[PDB]
Formats: C-alpha cells, sequence, structure tokens
C-alpha cells in the first residue's frame, strides 16, 4: 500500500541531512522513517502545537532562526542566522536533521548552498541544486548571498 507523504519539497542533501517545506501531520509517519534527532527551522512563526507533539513523542530537538521574509529586489538574506544554522548544522551530534522553511526554497535553499560552498562545489554546480528546487521562484539575490558567502570561519 502506498502510504508514506514526505513533506514538500522533501530531499536528502548529504548523510543525515535532508531538506523540505514545513511539515503537517499528513507527513509524520514518513519523518517517523529517518529517526531524526533535529529539526533547523528557518521561519520566525510560532510551531504549531501538532508539530510540537511530534517532535515531543519522537525526542526531536527544534533549532529555530527565525529568517524574516522580503520580495525581490528588496532582499537582505539575514548573515548571522544562516550562520548560526550552518553551526548547528555541521554539528554531526544532531544528525539526523531536517533543514525546513514553509515552501524549502529560499531561507533552506541558501543554508544548503552554503553547506556546498564548504563541501567545496564549484558556484554553478551550488546554484544548478538551488535552481532545482526554486524553480520559476529562483532569486538571484540568494544565488548572490552564496556568490559573496565568506567561508574562513568554517574552515
Ligand atoms: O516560504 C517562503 N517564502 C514565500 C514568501 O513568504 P515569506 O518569505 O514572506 O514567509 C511569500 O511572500 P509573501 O507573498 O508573503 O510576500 C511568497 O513570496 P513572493 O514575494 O514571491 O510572493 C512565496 O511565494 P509563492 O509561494 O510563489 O507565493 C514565497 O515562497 P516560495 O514559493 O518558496 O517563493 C520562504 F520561507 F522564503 P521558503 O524559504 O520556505 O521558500
Amino acid at each position: 500500500e502506498l502510504h508514506l507523504i514526505p513533506p514538500l519539497n522533501f530531499s536528502m542533501v548529504d548523510n543525515g541531512i535532508f531538506r523540505s517545506g514545513f511539515p503537517d501531520s499528513a507527513n509524520f509517519s514518513f519523518l517517523q522513517t529517518l529517526g531524526l534527532r533535529s529539526i533547523i527551522y528557518l521561519c520566525p512563526e510560532p510551531y504549531p502545537e501538532s508539530n510540537l507533539q511530534f517532535l515531543k513523542s519522537n525526542g526531536i530537538r527544534l533549532f529555530q532562526f527565525g529568517i524574516e521574509g522580503n520580495k525581490e529586489p528588496f532582499v537582505n538574506i539575514p548573515d548571522h542566522k544562516i550562520r548560526m544554522a550552518l553551526k548547528v548544522l555541521l554539528d554531526e551530534k544532531n544528525h539526523p536533521v531536517l533543514i525546513h522553511s514553509k515552501r524549502g526554497k529560499h531561507r533552506t535553499g541558501c543554508l544548503v548552498g552554503c553547506l556546498r560552498k564548504l563541501q567545496k562545489w564549484c558556484l554553478t554546480s551550488i546554484f544548478d541544486e538551488y535552481q532545482r528546487f526554486a524553480a520559476a521562484k529562483a532569486r538571484v539575490s540568494d544565488q548572490r548571498f552564496m556568490e559573496i558567502f565568506d567561508v574562513s570561519s568554517f574552515s
């Protein structure tokens, strides 16, 4: 019977690292198969009661870095919040970890792109992955943020 429902725009990023949009209760049986230790949530809105009960039942730690929303061309991605999320993401004790925002395209896309830059991927390869998820909502400003992101502090 075909019965597990990954959350919106779900993907495996690497060993122990996933990305998606916002999970709802239809996605909980699928997320249980991943044995998550952590969620990195990149939106400022409070976590719904449904989701909080899921986290408590499954022993999942919630890391929230509330990146405020803006639309092109009035978009300044907050460097500090991305870097705080990256510090949590790179700690293997937090794996398996699900990174999510609302649709998983912009905030989640920027965090994953910065991870890829730390993994020494060429920029065109980073942008191709970002574009695959963002599709018609791909933003030059997200890619410019990745282009100028200084990796020095994480090397
Ligand atoms: O969901 C996200 N962003 C959405 C904007 O919402 P906020 O960023 O304001 O929370 C929303 O903006 P408003 O309509 O609320 O201004 C609208 O962006 P838009 O300016 O292009 O309309 C919407 O886009 P649609 O879904 O196309 O409406 C964007 O989500 P994406 O679809 O991921 O771009 C996100 F959190 F950035 P993501 O990282 O999950 O992609």
